[PDB]
């Protein structure tokens, strides 16, 4: 599997690369699609089932996965995950909550960001470091981005504050293999969480494969 390049018996995962026809919402998920389009309507729908094929191996049996603060997925009890989509990506990464506190993963096209999205997600330090160590043959720029949506999915369950993309610096390591390494996200916000020590460093991992760009964080 892609996620399993950014990830380190409390930890599943499910990922799938189109969207199987006829899958089904739970019936209290509906309501949650009813007026929406189709391409939401597929990609809701398979990460969901890409989420209960995760949660059913540790033991969890199928629940509805609604949305809740700022669009946040809701999850079982005891239970923490993350969920991310793209361009023929569908995956889930879910953990219960005494072995893994927070759970954050995201997935992009490994192409160019649109003219403009650059300076919105980063920081002048991200962009003068970055180029000078990330390699030629990558798109550091998106790899930036889909590492900052990878933090903020993380942090803001245990805070439930905003971070926004210029609230976390991320410094990025290259794997001698080049096409995969990890990063370091620092807050320059305040850390405090509703539960739990302060949270000012997050630790994840990146990847460049089959055009994809993902990157997960697992906090212990
Ligand atoms: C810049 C920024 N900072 C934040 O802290 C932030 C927080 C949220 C709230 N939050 C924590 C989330 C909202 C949506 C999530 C998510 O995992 N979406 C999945 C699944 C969506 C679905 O199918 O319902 C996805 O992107 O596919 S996680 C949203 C945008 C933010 N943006």
């Amino acid at each position: 599997t892609l996620v399993a390049s950014v990830l380190p018996e409390d930890l599943a995962y499910a990922e799938l690369y189109s969207d199987p026809p006829g899958l089904t919402p739970l019936p209290e998920e509906a309501p949650l699609i009813a007026r929406s389009v189709a391409k939401r309507r597929n990609e809701f729908i398979t990460v969901r089932h890409c989420a209960r094929i995760a949660l059913d191996q540790l033991g969890v049996p199928p629940a509805p996965i609604l949305k809740g603060d700022k669009g946040e997925p809701c999850w079982p009890d005891g239970m923490v995950g993350s969920l991310t989509h793209c361009a023929g990506y569908r995956g889930a990464v879910v953990g219960r909550r005494d072995a893994v506190r927070s759970v954050g993963i995201d997935a992009e096209p490994h192409d160019v960001l649109p003219n403009g999205v650059l300076d919105a997600i980063s920081l002048p330090a991200e962009r003068a470091d970055m180029p000078r160590t990330m390699p030629a043959a990558l798109h550091w720029d998106r790899i930036l981005f889909c590492a900052k949506e990878a933090t903020y999915k993380a942090w803001f369950p245990l805070t439930k504050r905003w971070l926004g993309f210029e609230d976390a610096h991320i410094t990025f390591e290259t794997d001698s293999t080049g096409w995969t390494g990890r990063f370091v996200s620092r807050i320059l916000i305040d850390g405090s969480t509703l539960s739990g020590p302060p949270l000012t460093t997050l630790r994840g991992r990146w990847s460049v494969e089959r055009g994809l760009v993902l990157t997960a964080i697992v906090l212990a």
